[PDB]
């Protein structure tokens, strides 16, 4: 579970399998109280497994008749690694077509099924009844890791963070040498929103500005001495200067926010949410795994319904 | 076809439906020549239908009796929504269900019949079936925009190409007042490769730094004068000097690369090169759609072989 | 049992051999109790022995067809040694199918049975199943001495230890009469967690350096001079010294740590986990079997909890 | 394939899936041949499945027995962890099992089976005949990563080489700027008989010294001012220096040559010679792949047969 929000999902567990598995025992249970001859079940069940395996290959054809037109740009040209990538493994694809063949046509006709499942297939094809209900999708790119969010994140860390974290205490240490009482830590904001406003002193006048660190450089790119530079924001509790922090937005939000709001990304609000709250998690997740973050960031999230962002800030602070 | 670089890949078409077609012409051929009554066709087509409906049913009970553990975080707590997430249209699905039901019971046992598809369908979820084959997974991935390229890609665009192009020409034209003279386009590299070098000059001597673009100032997430550079390079040839523009590397690449050199972040060398691609294609139509890419820069797209990137750039200023 | 640290897995036993004997046991009281001819209880015993046996023989037989490509670099182009190497012992395992073929035609088809096993063999190798279970391969590897740790734990006696400890009190002595005494044993640092910071002072404040030991040269894979040095560190406590000694981090933790970060290494935090742990049982084992162990140096492990570094070296100082 | 020796091994391939597919053609051939109903054929084929899945759960059972008693420390203390790190997913195994037992109890004793069935794994667990043949454990080991090698040769690249290529070139500059002439690739030698001798000019006279390199620090694993030297060897070719480079031998072979010497080790000299091919294989591997590794170094292996080290070397330089 993820402390930063309750709103934050988990990722998906094997309740899918204690399901079908459940489902197997009452379904098992049914079969036997109708008490048919389980040798009859069994061909039965096998026949249809056939018959799924079959229709599998024919929507693999399907897509290899077009697969191939890429092939010597998406596949390196190679028409053995396009069948594999269209119909699985191709030997043991092969192996059960040839199985279920062999228990067709000899158990208890083939060619009149095998049209049957043909017509059965194109149907399903051209009328785009097949497809995949957003369950199905959404925990196929979570556990292939196809999200958009999921390329924010290690952008904002590779590109960014783990340049500027190791030398964020050098940082503070000589800004207050020269001169406030700033803390130690770099204090990222989330909002799941996505309503990143660019200067931040208008999401609170509690949050005001008090200097800027030193410019930090470095090559990146071949553009050479690029600068990080970061701003010591001051939390105005009160009337009073409660505490002085680096406070920060994660810039990918902007990004997200802005996508939604184009047309050509393809892109919708209840998106923008999704892909935020998976930014969120696997920034937390990189982070807490990586040593680069040794006590340095503190990451903080909150779900605009009144609102208080200082507040919250000097919560997270004092703890 | 794209035109970047001849790799690249075009986006996918609907030829499956063509195929679907020309599959479903030959086996209706044939069937009519197999010579046997249309009612009983119709009535096994229906009955097979019928059957995927229920397969497909009871894959989304499985599906839900996982999700509704998530509901309170991804579906807002409301049920009706988590229903539409796993079994796809709830009026819809309902419908055909109900019309399965009613003319399997008419046409010619049915609890029988419905224990079996929950079996086979069971044993799928179990032992890992209902996977889906690298070509579908990657058609859908890209349909709905479901990859990590291009949420990098609109990044680039949203963040530093939206924010450079405009005053680029003004940052060129005070550069050469203030002074040799640069072109007025940026000129990107997109490494196939994703090598992403830090420094020119290491990959090609034949490059070679001369100045500094103006700097470039700005408010941006919390942070204000986050400053944007550049680093003009002379372009040598054979020991003299034949051109200076303002070069670049696609920083995303270096996302990428580093994302595939790790290993929390579950990412394939393959899918390293098929999402810098699909990078490289997006990037080139949102800039092409872009009013603010008035010419202002040009995309360079390059893989490795005995290959010259100063000849290469140099080809691509001649135009 | 160990005694490094309360974790750490003792070898395994013959626990499954006791668990057999019993399982052996309670199934010949219950055949007994069923009560039928033993006569025929070996027949089908015998019988199955054999099928195993051919099913094993096939078996070799495929993966003979594999190692055969590389015959002439893993196995010097010796067809008997591809065929000792798949089949296991030719002379046993022949004897025991030419026993098995004899029995199994002479006790009461032949080649239907045969085909049936070969089929049977057949989908176990093509679906991909005939794969151990991550206990008994652990197990295996165990037994074999194949294991990442080992080897690394092997290189740090032989490479470091090895040739260190001699000389270690040689070189205490002379920074003690040159010049607060240092202890005259090397305390080395096993953090299961496989941190390991580049400098103490980073983990823990209270642990300062003071002084090097003197650098010891010496002639080492081609390099001569090769000079390994150390780093006496002042142990603190609440501000003040209580100690001195060379503390030392395990090296090959930095080795294992980057493994797991690195993706082409194929390696897993799991196997990080387990991997650590099975190098500090290691370590322990030939460092308390060297001759050269003279109570020279003291093995430290500990694991993250709230927990101070240096108060627990200092605990084990007091002894 | 390997250019570095012919003798080095390529990775295992799927000959082995080719082998059982055909085997598999071949069966299904005979049993159309015998003309045997295929309703039984499949009723015993599915029948035997059941008695293998039997037979596992028996011998998960006799490695639980053992494993439990490791809990606490190989397994963090949790039974479900130990269930599942034995049998498997206990869901699928559990599934399949259960099917199993139907499908037996069902179709035409089943207790006088499962007591013949238990039987005769316990006596493949007593009698020990249960086993792995050496092909499949170098598979599995090769495949899981389980070989020494890999995790030495990871060390020699993370430890050492990840520290001293970046380095290189600006290390032989700054000698050449104060004084031969010198290449720009530290050129490692690997014996694949392991015979490291520590005088290097024992190898070959031919094979003197010119000086050393001035030695890199760094701070590592807490031995700050930690010093990695080198040495500028030279190539005397008929009584002259007919090139220097910084060759150097590859000191994990050290490692395995004497863990090869030493008994606890249980390492035998066939296994030195493996696992010398696997280090090799591997560490060509992860210079090839990494970015570091910049034309900065050349893997130079050779197998000794006569034999001239000085014409070999100057043949992969003069290259
Ligand atoms: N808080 C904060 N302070 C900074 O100085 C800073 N600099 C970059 N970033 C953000 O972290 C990430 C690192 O940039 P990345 O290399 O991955 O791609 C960057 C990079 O390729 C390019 N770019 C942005 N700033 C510069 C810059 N100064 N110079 C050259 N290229 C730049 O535009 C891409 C998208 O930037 P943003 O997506 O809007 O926010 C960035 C980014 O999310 C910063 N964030
Ligand atoms: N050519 C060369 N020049 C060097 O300076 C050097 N230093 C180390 N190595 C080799 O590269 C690898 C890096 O060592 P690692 O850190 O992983 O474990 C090292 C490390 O824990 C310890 N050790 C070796 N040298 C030092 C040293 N100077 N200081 C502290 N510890 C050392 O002993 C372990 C094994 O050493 P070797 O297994 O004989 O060769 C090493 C190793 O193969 C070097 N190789
Ligand atoms: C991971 O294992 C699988 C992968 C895939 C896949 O690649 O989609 C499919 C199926 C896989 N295992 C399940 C399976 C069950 C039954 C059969 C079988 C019998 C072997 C008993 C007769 O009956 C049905 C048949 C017509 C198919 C022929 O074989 C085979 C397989
Ligand atoms: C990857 O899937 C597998 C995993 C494992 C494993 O984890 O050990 C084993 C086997 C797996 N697939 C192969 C398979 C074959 C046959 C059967 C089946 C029928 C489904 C048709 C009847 O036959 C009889 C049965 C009792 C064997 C179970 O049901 C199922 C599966």
């Amino acid at each position: 579970h993820s402390s930063l929000h309750p709103s934050i999902p988990c990722p998906r567990g094997h309740g899918a399998q204690k399901a079908a598995l459940v489902l197997l025992s009452a379904c098992l249970v049914t079969l036997w109280g109708l008490g048919e001859p389980p040798e009859h079940t069994l061909r039965y069940l096998v026949l249809h497994l056939a018959s799924l395996q079959l229709g599998l290959l024919l929507n693999g054809v399907c897509s290899l008749a077009e697969e191939l037109r890429h092939i010597h740009s998406r596949y390196r040209g190679s028409y053995w690694r396009t069948v594999r990538a269209c119909l699985g493994c191709p030997l043991r694809r092969g192996a059960l077509l040839l199985l279920s063949i062999y228990f067709y046509y000899s158990l208890p006709p083939f060619t009149w099924m095998l049209a049957l499942l043909g017509l059965s297939q194109a149907l399903n094809i051209l009328l785009g009844l097949k497809g995949l209900a957003p369950a199905e999708i959404s925990a196929v790119c979570e556990k292939g890791n196809f999200n958009v969010a999921h390329g924010l994140a290690w952008s904002y860390y590779i590109g960014y963070l783990r340049l500027i974290l190791p030398e964020l205490q050098a940082r503070i240490r000589t800004y207050n040498q020269h001169y406030g009482a700033v803390s130690q830590r770099l204090y990222i904001l989330l909002p799941l929103d996505c309503g990143v406003p660019d200067n931040l002193s208008m999401a609170d006048p509690n949050i005001r500005f008090l200097d800027k660190l030193p410019q930090q450089t470095g090559d990146r790119a071949g553009i050479k001495d690029r600068v990080y530079s970061n701003s010591i924001y001051e939390l105005l509790e009160n009337g009073q200067r409660a505490g002085t922090c680096v406070l920060e937005y994660a810039t990918p939000l902007q990004t997200l926010f802005a996508m939604s709001q184009y047309s050509q990304a393809g892109f919708s609000r209840e998106d923008r949410l999704e892909q935020a709250k998976l930014f969120c998690r696997t920034l937390e997740d990189i982070l807490a795994d990586a040593p680069e973050s040794q006590n340095n960031c503190r990451l903080i999230a909150y779900q605009e319904p009144s609102f208080s962002l200082s507040q919250e800030v000097l919560r997270h602070l004092r703890q």
